[PDB]
């Protein structure tokens, strides 16, 4: 897998196989960092699982809670926070230049499925 | 000058004396990065150059062109772009793990004042 950008809608997700430290990138339209290998790997890893834990709760025309769950490795930090049919993503990266970052509501869907397209790792 | 978070709607702006490589801190409500000391000394400069030579260009009831102006550093890009009374401000970092931001027009007037409130350098 060589050099893709991938975007849409309040969202980038990009991976250049010939980089020689930062690989990654992932954003919304108007902020972007730099990731990464092993960084991206977790961000994908995590972001999916997250995904995946809130698709699989029941169904509910209007849930008395919010919900509010993450994931986390050594390198990075993940939250969904919202409803299962709309929430947020919010990351913070642990290491050298720490950036905090966030996707609202409407990106997530795209995002999540952009992951998908890195079928390596 | 010690320990300051500064926030508004839209922006924050922090400095850490403690902090050993990552004493600054520029973001907008959802984002945020670290900086290094000689980056904040550049974003204060630059952010303060762009606002002054704007805030000295004549005022017009409807201008014809869209401004977009831009000062940089060997550390960072700095454009601003809009009109006199209303312009985004886009930030690129050059070095380590680089980070793409975009504060938009609403936020930058409070911003560029907080800028002045890091009183050293």
């Amino acid at each position: 897998m060589g050099r893709i950008l991938r975007e849409g809608a309040g969202w980038r997700l990009g991976w250049d196989e010939t980089a020689h430290r930062y690989p990654g990138l992932v954003g919304t339209t108007d902020w972007a960092v730099e990731l990464t290998a092993a960084e991206m790997a977790d961000f994908c890893r995590l972001v999916q699982q997250l995904a995946e834990t809130i698709a699989a709760i029941a169904p509910e025309l209007m849930p008395e809670e919010r919900l509010q769950i993450e994931a986390e490795s050594a390198l990075l930090w993940l939250e969904a926070e919202g409803f299962a049919d709309a929430y947020e993503l919010r990351l913070i990266l642990a290491s050298d230049r720490r950036v905090e970052a966030c996707w609202p509501a409407a990106a997530v869907p795209a995002l999540v499925a952009a992951t998908h397209t890195l079928k390596g790792f």
